[PDB]
RNA sequence: UAGCUAGUAGGUGGGGUAACGGCUCACCUAGGCGACGAUCCCUAGCUGGUCUGAGAGGAUGACCAGCCACACUGGAACUGA
RNA sequence: GCUUGAGUCUCGUAGAGGGGGGUAGAAUUCCAGGUGUAGCGGUGAAAUGCGUAGAGAUCUGGAGGAAUACCGGUGGCGAAGGCGGCCCCCUGGACGAAGACUGACGCUCAGGUGCGAAAGCGUGGGGAGCAAACAGGAUUAGAUACCCUGGUAGUCCACGCCGUAAACGAUGUCGACUUGGAGGUUGUGCCCUUGAGGCGUGGCUUCCGGAGCUAACGCGUUAAGUCGACCGCCUGGGGAGUACGGCCGCAAGGUUAAAACUCAAAUGAAUUGACGGGGGCCCGCACAAGCGGUGGAGCAUGUGGUUUAAUUCGAUGCAACGCG
RNA sequence: CGCUUACCACUUUGUGAUUCAUGACUGGGGUGAAGUCGUAACAAGGUAACCGUAGGGGAACCUGCGGUUGGAUCACCUCCU
RNA sequence: AGGACCGAACCGACUAAUGUCGAAAAAUUAGCGGAUGACUUGUGGCUGGGGGUGAAAGGCCAAUCAAACCGGGAGAUAGCU
RNA sequence: GCUCGCCGGAAGACCAAGGGUUCCUGUCCAACGUUAAUCGGGGCAGGGUGAGUCGACCCCUAAGGCGAGGCCGAAAGGCGUAGUCGAUGGGAAACAGGUUAAUAUUCCUGUACUUGGUGUUACUGCGAAGGGGGGACGGAGAAGGCUAUGUUGGCCGGGCGACGGUUGUCCCGGUUUAAGCGUGUAGGCUGGUUUUCCAGGCAAAUCCGGAAAAUCAAGGCUGAGGCGUGAUGACGAGGCACUACGGUGCUGAAGCAACAAAUGCCCUGCUUCCAGGAAAAGCCUCUAAGCAUCAGGUAACAUCAAAUCGUACCCCAAACCGACACAGGUGGUCAGGUAGAGAAUACCAAGGCGCUUGAGAGAACUCGGGUGAAGGAACUAGGCAAAAUGGUGCCGUAACUUCGGGAGAAGGCACGCUGAUAUGUAGGUGAGGUCCCUCGCGGAUGGAGCUGAAAUCAGUCGAAGAUACCAGCUGGCUGCAACUGUUUAUUAAAAACACAGCACUGUGCAAACACGAAAGUGGACGUAUACGGUGUGACGCCUGCCCGGUGCCGGAAGGUUAAU
RNA sequence: AAUUCCUUGUCGGGUAAGUUCCGACCUGCACGAAUGGCGUAAUGAUGGCCAGGCUGUCUCCACCCGAGACUCAGUGAAAU
RNA sequence: CUUUAAUGUUUGAUGUUCUAACGUUGACCCGUAAUCCGGGUUGCGGACAGUGUCUGGUGGGUAGUUUGACUGGGGCGGUC
RNA sequence: CGCGGGGUGGAGCAGCCUGGUAGCUCGUCGGGCUCAUAACCCGAAGGUCGUCGGUUCAAAUCCGGCCCCCGCAACCA
RNA sequence: AGGAGGUAAAAAUGUUCA
């Protein structure tokens, strides 16, 4: 649900919480957890790369099962676990031999329903299977790029991507940026589209909300001196500058997309 | 102008006034008034009557007289039937 | 106590009454593929725009959202707003038939409570078509309009909020009584259904009109007719349905509701005309059908204007200008 | 008698309510000599008007949605026995 | 429940005086701010000189910063003292 | 040695870090100490640090480092797999008392305990860098049960006292006791058990997971503390006894009860919210390749072993960091009495100190403070500074508002002590007696004792009853920024930055972007409800006109046009 | 006006007296709509103004208590 | 000469297809208990992408530097 | 510097590839349409076709060569 | 009689009294 805090206390006024009261309230499941040690933001020579990230809060990685091969198995949920290294929820599924894995929570999935994987499957949401199965025209989510890779395409909460057409080995996928790109037909996958559609509309209120969210403060360009932005100096609000980053290139109109190598299976780009 | 009152609604004992009485205290009860208009504000001395109008009413309350109220302003009290 | 008031029970009647859940078809837009070519699109004309990157046209297939063609009817249901492809499920009211039953339980109603077109707002989805604001193209004296190309909010959905409308037959609710004809819609009874039926008894409603009423227009058995019961509202026009305060509302505002001042009209109906890019019929060198000319040239002449000591005055759309 | 206890008016202090005048300036309105730009309603008012509402605009108004009539005109050309 | 209230430890450092060859190469004294959080802190790591880090002052990087320090070019150059 | 004064959530008592003999004794006074100095953190000599249980080493990992081959790079070198190091983290085991000039959970007495080796006896299947469980974990809040500790009483010992009283409801002192073992409690967690079967656990599996039946309802696990034992032991006030006069020797009563009660423990709990809360080994358990008259494993018992390094002293400071015997800084543990909400504060206990120049004087002037006639901001750039307000309970409280606030708005009343209500009430805790019981640390019942608010009335004392320390000045108008927060360490704390929110724009994953010659990493084990950049900066009403210049996006026909 | 030069603009309020302050007028040297405009409860060791209280801030200082200053004894600098 | 039509031919390009270069930050196996890496099957791309040499354009991201003198002080103007 | 391109009423600009025609609009005079104004509808001054030499029966055009604007790339006294 | 398909681009103001 949403939930609207009240303005008790300046900085909770505008907070808006997101209950989601069918989540699992106890632990998660040990034998899927992973340590998850952070970065901020430093790569290998040690220097920050990207800015306004480190700090927040730990977590722990939950292995999730993006591959989804577990071909001729019924499935059935058990409940819904929060995974705080997504934006939306995970569901802890047994298999009827005994194993347990996670999976990302489609939209209508309830604690106790069935799914399944392989091209026997029949189109309900939470069931994988080839897209050369899959009625053409159909809402599905966490589609696989390589045929076994694992799973790139729609992974947010309530995001989707929608079989567009079909021509023979090719595949038309009208993404949720609004651009149509081809792939292999013998790509993996899953019906239905992301849960937990709320997300969004979830406010932070606070300062240090974003602080144990894991941002950091950003710091405006016209707020430097000139040897730290290409923007700073003035004495008082100056600009008179090219909107750029702080590395000279062009922002607020300047398409930086050089691949070139997958411009063959792009047909429109995002309008 | 929609809730108003807290000796305020009542009873009991004492007291007190020429006399009944919360008139006034002590104690107990928690009600009393209120849309058939309380409280709040503004306004004005009431009437017998008068001017007018066919009646019904409207306006009004100077002159005479009856009743109430005041005595520069506010409070208290005496004398005396 | 009774029963002609009112209500209940049994069997049925018709239906866009309402709520929720699925579904179908045509059309429109977008997309993938094949076919194929200089226009398409649009208009009063035209252009922006779309298109030789190959659209539009056409065929096959897919995805979506909204509304439900014909049946459809001044036909039906509902208190009103309002509501229709199809089916299921839950549920409301009215109506008819034959009897019984309670025995005035009735009607209205300031306050109060609820619903309540569209527009709008809040939260989150959805977003084809359409479409404020807006951009562009025409047009125009200007066009921040009518017109054309696109297009955001909105239009739709779920939960709350708003509570306004020419929310209007501009006609409150209830009951009694009061000549009829022409249709629609829906029960029931009797008779030979002896043939697309005939005669009555009820609910609903449309049209034309008598008595009567009304200022008139017209209403007229569903009344503005004749009476009785309850409630609301009005007291010349503007100021003003605005100000101040309260109350409700997130906001936009809504509701309740003045004074000063100012004017002597404001307003309705109907009547005689005139006007109209209203209409019908008819008429004239009005047009159309042709001929001959004016306007350009010189000249004769009139007039305005200019000039002048004065260049007399009058006429000065058609109906002044070879006129006095 | 004095002292004193209680009641006690005038009066002082802090904070509310309501109401009467005044107040730089300002919104809107009414009245008033034949101003100015546009021409908005009145016929079908040249985009029918109007009611509600939202948005826009030097100004009348313009625009969408829904609703009402307190809106007009339905005569002439191609097919059929 | 709270980047909630008051207020020690703790962290910070707004005002004034003292001090200024000081007790101290920014402290003391009396008062101040935060004080369940974007908090504070110990121990151990990582990012480096035209580079690091920076809730961004051109602040900080060992009492040194508009480009640290140490050594080396180098006895730089100096029309100046 | 006797008074006196200060700290007492420190100026006390102990560890780590860091120092490095500063620790103890004798002796010495030149230098050192801001003075003298037979004194000392100074000079000289000698003595002193004792561990299977403490810590480190050790076993195992985190951040991160190195890194066989490898990949990459002019060389150096960088990155990194397997591995291997790396605590501030996880993992076995001891407490009391005595004792020295100086050390002690280390030595001595008493009483235990843990992990391995070897051997014997009785049984039995054991067995990997492999699998599973466990280890193993967040913030906040509330309640209950105890303990450390404290107070009173009883009891025991002593005294009855240099100025009035004091054999009494009197006064001072003490009333201390662990680890281990047994019990298994308050309370908390989970349904046990048996059989069959399986695409799961890189292979196997009786261990874990899963799917069906049966039987019965409890069993199992965890667990502070209490009570017994440990302990007719130690310790113990005070006597008894000799003194190098410092102390040693000897002996030795009571040693219980009641209440209050932690921030300690149960609690690595329970509830709730969300930002969703290390890893590995030790331990337990099932097996593979194999190994079985073996070997090993479980249990009992005997014996042996448990090494090496540190250990002194300082540790809120004259011993560390500040050049100093420096008014500064320095993590963690314990933390009593009275009043009080409290770790504030005030005065004290334990304990430690009087800060290493003093003696006189009492001037101006300076610093740190007390008080003030009348006035009350006239001072001044400005109410700077001082002054004043200051507590609990109750009453009462506006404009405005995001309807939470504003607000402790403002402004008022009562506060001490004594007695009565009541030989201390409401409340709290609670033995004995009694009853029952699946019998224990049980449940009801029962109520002595102990402890103890607050409220009301009456009386009384002073000028003043929140009397000290402690402890808001308030109200009105307004600019800026929303608010908490951050910053110029050492002249600027703000209106500057950040901020949640909003918008544009970029990015389809080998993503944009960034560090890097490169590989490779970060972005992210994320994937458009995501991530980067930039601007603005809650929230409300909004956000107009201009596309010429510049950048950007898109379309290339044409002109010009590099290398070739 | 954190912006207005001319200027202490003009009017009204506050004071006996107001270059500051508060409410307006527009003559905007040279505001202006995300280098955001305009409002805004709460918050602020913030800027400006006022009133009450309060006081040695001041009128105008006075006295007193301590640490120095002064004298004696020991030690014994520095800038120049 | 202008303008056009068919063929051959000369080049620049474009379209489509193919697999062997090359890519592979897809799956599977081994080296090996090892997500680096190498090799082997296979799938998808595919003469692209990427890299070297030359070259046009862009470029304050970065670097080295210039930015006159006289002057009744300097700056402005003016002058040489 | 050498390949391009472009010059014509008082300003804006087709005829230029096709040699035979100096035009299309708004501004200043009037005139028509109205009841009058306005709007609208039309005719009307005026350009050495940059100048100059010259192939042709005839020149803005196709041709030449030079002054003069604007477009990138060229320039080491 | 009973019912259908198709049919009009542009043209504003009126200086006031009587």
């Amino acid at each position: 649900a949403v939930v609207k805090c009240k303005p008790t206390s300046p900085g909770r006024r505008h907070v808006v919480k997101v209950v989601n009261p069918e989540l699992h309230k106890g632990k998660p499941f040990a034998p899927l957890l992973e340590k998850n040690s952070k970065s901020g933001g430093r790569n290998n020579n040690g220097r920050i790369t990207t800015r306004h990230i480190g700090g927040g809060h730990k977590q722990a990685y939950r292995i999730v099962d993006f591959k989804r091969n577990k071909d001729g198995i019924p499935a059935v949920v058990e409940r819904l676990e929060y995974d705080p290294n997504r934006s939306a929820n995970i569901a802890l599924v047994l298999y009827k031999d005994g194993e347990r894995r996670y999976i990302l929570a489609p939209k209508g999935l309830k604690a106790g329903d069935q799914i399944q994987s392989g091209v026997d499957a029949a189109i309900k949401p939470g069931n994988t299977l080839p897209m050369r199965n899959i009625p053409v025209g159909s809402t599905v989510h966490n589609v696989e790029m390589k045929p076994g890779k694992g799973g790139q395409l729609a992974r947010s909460a309530g995001t989707y991507v929608q079989i567009v057409a079909r021509d023979g080995a090719y595949v038309t996928l009208r993404l949720r940026s609004g651009e149509m790109r081809k792939v292999e037909a013998d790509c993996r996958a899953t019906l239905g589209e992301v849960g937990n559609a709320e997300h969004m509309l979830r406010v932070l209120g606070k300062a240090g909300a974003a602080r144990w969210r894991g941002v950091r403060p950003t710091v405006r360009g016209t707020a430097m001196n000139p040897v730290d932005h290409p923007h700073g100096g003035g004495e008082g609000r100056n600009f008179g500058k090219h909107p750029v980053t702080p590395w000279g290139v062009q922002t607020k109109g300047k398409k930086t997309r050089s691949n070139k190598r997958t411009d063959k299976f792009i047909v429109r780009r995002r309008s």
